[PDB]
């Protein structure tokens, strides 16, 4: 039975800088609502310098999905790489904090730590604005070969296409994955990046590299540049062995070969920040995948968790997911 | 016209924001609900056991300058970062408020000021303070055409502890009275007043301070008595106006014989009393500034005070002046 790690994830390694804005802030600065847009250094500085007051938390879309994997009760590791600056060390400590296994080393103090200003509208939707920096320089050295070997699954974002040699690192790990006998992951992450690398994500389903992937509704539409959603689910089941397809306040479905398994949402109060909502739904479903969950559980798992963090400022949620989970009877 | 209402003076400091156990304090020897002055080492060691944190710039000046941009009035604020990370973090969120900060970096070491504060389940907060960068505060970083230009120059206490910027205030106290302006501090914290008791009177007494926060623990301490009475009749006859703050139990501004009490809002829930002290002196000040009475002054200092108290962020991220409308106070 013994193996060292339930999940490892792997992504951009992120802070995040958060600001509650009006709807004409994203209009008057060109920035796409709900999604991830990709900034330059100079941009950078031009939409911080027109940022409110601010709060900084640990983010990256895999290492909020980490930490909710260890908040839960799970084993947990990371890869992911910062640099030497004050950035970098916040995020070392919040996720090695979460006792999540990151031993991924800075590799100088330039580029500097991404980081993501994220602009959050008052339906609690969330605009993030990201330099890479620092996540250029994830590669294949980063590749902790043991810990991808005693891994029960290997979860990645789709987001890593976007770094030249992160999918390098990638390929290597779904190498190892399978010849030790366990399963690789994906997020879709954002319906653009869906757009962006759509042939590769496809082919890196068709060819089973990726054992489970995670989107949601506009993902999966975009993945099949379709706007008819049963057609999205009928072919993603075809290109994938489980797929895990969320549907915002409507709740999830999974589905494995001809099966489909439909969850409901939990009650919200106050959607507050919808940031992490996706990753804190692979969370829940990646720990009860490893507990040996039915797949209905492990949605549930997945909603429980994704409904927490959307209550909060800050994309990994602060309060106990294992106690959340004990109280909801998910266990 | 006069260019600034208010002007502050402190440590520029990012706080790192925990929740914790009552254990944690006991374990790791903190005081609670104080100021604990750390150095690199500590600092390094308490990181090391803290939960995932949140960032957010404090100071406890820079928090109240904050306040009184966000709730119209015109601030300034003058603190020592160094050219680093949280430093830029910093700066960007007080100029991003409105507030004049112009205070420029010395260097990279040391390192910007940072507050780990652990935030307990009853919402109180226990601060361990690395202050970094703000031992290079000196005279230098006086822009003295900003003193002689605001209303109110108001300082922090805890610059006792850094060792030149208490020369820097003695140079503001006597810019801003040759420009007929007004001094004000607060006593910060009561370990802070344990530290300097002397020094602190000495200011009142000699005019250099017109205006002194306080809250019930600070001016128990000041006169070093068990009896509140006491020290509310001791507080105004050192001082031409005390602003006192008791918690729940609201404030009481005196003057002279005058006496105002004002109670505390309701609020929905203690989530983090981090700033409550400082956002009243905000509130106050924007009141004062603005011509009101001095019970006006302790009901808008009561209302930003009660509302810092319900978030995490020692800043409202909310706007006060719509609170304040709504609560009909402006
Ligand atoms: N390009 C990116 N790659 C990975 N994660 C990202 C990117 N941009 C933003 N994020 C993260 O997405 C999280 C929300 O899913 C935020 O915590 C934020 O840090
Ligand atoms: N030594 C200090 N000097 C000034 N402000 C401080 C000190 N220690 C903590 N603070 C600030 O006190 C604020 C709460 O009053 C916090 O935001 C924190 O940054
Ligand atoms: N407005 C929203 C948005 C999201 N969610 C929860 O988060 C998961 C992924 O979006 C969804 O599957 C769902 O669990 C929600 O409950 N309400
Ligand atoms: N538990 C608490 C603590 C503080 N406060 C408000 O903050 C001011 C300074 O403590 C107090 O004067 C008060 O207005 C509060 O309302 N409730
Ligand atoms: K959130
Ligand atoms: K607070």
């Amino acid at each position: 039975s013994m193996t060292r790690f339930d999940v490892l994830t792997v992504g951009n390694a992120i802070v995040d800088i958060i600001s509650r804005c009006n709807d004409q802030f994203l209009i008057d600065n060109q920035i796409t609502k709900a999604a991830m847009n990709l900034i330059d250094a100079e941009r950078a500085e031009l939409l911080y310098s027109r940022m409110g007051p601010a709060l900084e938390a640990s983010g990256g879309s895999a290492g909020n999905t980490a930490a909710g994997v260890a908040n839960l009760g799970g084993k947990a590791a990371y890869f992911g790489n910062v640099a030497a600056d004050q950035l970098g060390d916040i995020f070392t400590h919040d996720i090695r904090a979460q006792g999540v296994h990151y031993q991924t080393k800075p590799k100088g103090a330039f580029p500097p730590t991404a980081r993501s200003m994220i602009f959050v509208t008052e339906d609690g939707e969330r605009s993030m604005n990201t330099y890479l920096g620092a996540c250029v320089e994830l590669g294949p050295e980063d590749v902790e070969a043991d810990v991808v070997a005693d891994a029960k699954v290997t979860y990645f974002e789709g987001y890593l296409w976007d770094p030249p040699r992160a999918k390098e690192a990638i390929l290597d790990c779904a190498r190892i994955a399978h010849q030790h006998g366990r399963e690789m992951s994906m997020t879709l992450s954002d319906s653009f990046c869906v757009d962006r690398y759509r042939g590769e994500f496809l082919d890196l389903m068709r060819s089973g590299k990726v054992d489970i992937v995670f989107a949601n509704r506009q993902e999966a539409l975009s993945l099949y540049q379709t706007d008819d959603f049963e057609e999205a689910l009928n072919r993603i089941a075809a290109d994938c062995k489980i797929a895990a397809v969320t549907m915002s306040e409507n709740g999830a479905v999974i589905l494995k070969g001809r099966e489909r398994y439909y969850v409901n949402a939990i009650r919200i109060r106050e959607v507050v920040d919808t940031t992490g909502a996706g990753d804190l739904f692979a969370s829940g479903f990646l720990y009860g995948y490893t507990q040996g969950r039915s797949l209905e559980d492990c949605g549930k798992l997945g909603c429980l968790a994704a409904g927490i963090v959307i209550q909060q400022i800050g994309p990994r949620p602060m309060t106990s997911l294992s106690e959340a989970a004990k109280q909801a009877g998910l266990i």
